[PDB]
């Protein structure tokens, strides 16, 4: 299963950083996110989370994405940007 989830985020200016690492990866289309910067703006949120899957920014789709775009739209961004991500698969597992 998968959960689809909206997250928020205001920049209080525009050059701020969201703090948040993105990769892609040669196994399947996309772009993740890898983990959050320590006091970023994405972990005071404390919404997104390692292995998210970042499906659209702002309206705009990227699930074909690179990180460069996502950059691209982020960096082009007002000051308000609203992340959908996909988040995949179990968080408790015995074995």
């Amino acid at each position: 299963s998968m959960e689809i989830l909206q997250v928020a985020l205001h920049k209080r200016d525009s050059g701020e950083q969201l703090g948040i690492k993105l990769v892609r990866r040669t196994d399947e289309p996309g772009v993740f996110i890898l983990d959050l910067l320590e006091g970023g703006l994405a972990a005071q949120d404390g919404r997104l989370s390692s292995n998210d899957r970042v499906l659209a920014i702002n309206g705009h789709d990227l699930k074909y994405g690179t990180p460069e775009l996502a950059a691209q739209i982020i960096q082009a961004s007002g000051e308000r940007v609203n992340l959908t991500i996909a988040r995949p698969g179990k968080p408790e597992i015995e074995l």
